[PDB]
């Protein structure tokens, strides 16, 4: 069969399905990857109550954020801008 033994994981494979939530975004993101993979969460028992995935809005380091790092360290760099 064509493109079944050549399967790998696509582009940005943690954080692909991964929402922009603000409130728990490792809770969320392994909910959206949870209903994606197509399991019912009533099929899963304490399989998915703690669980977490890597999710968009979460740095390398852990703090949430909104918007992306490029545009957050560009936030401080356009305000620490002093008239030349």
């Amino acid at each position: 069969s064509p493109a079944d033994t050549n399967v790998v994981p696509a582009k940005d494979a943690p954080t692909t399905n991964s929402p922009p939530s603000t409130t728990s975004p490792n809770q969320a993101a392994a909910d959206a990857n949870q209903q994606q993979a197509g399991i019912v969460s009533s099929q899963s028992g304490p399989n998915a109550v703690g669980d977490s995935a890597p999710s968009s809005s979460v740095n390398n380091d852990g703090d949430i954020i909104t918007r992306p790092t490029s545009d957050s360290i560009a936030a401080v760099a356009n305000a620490t801008k002093p008239a030349a």
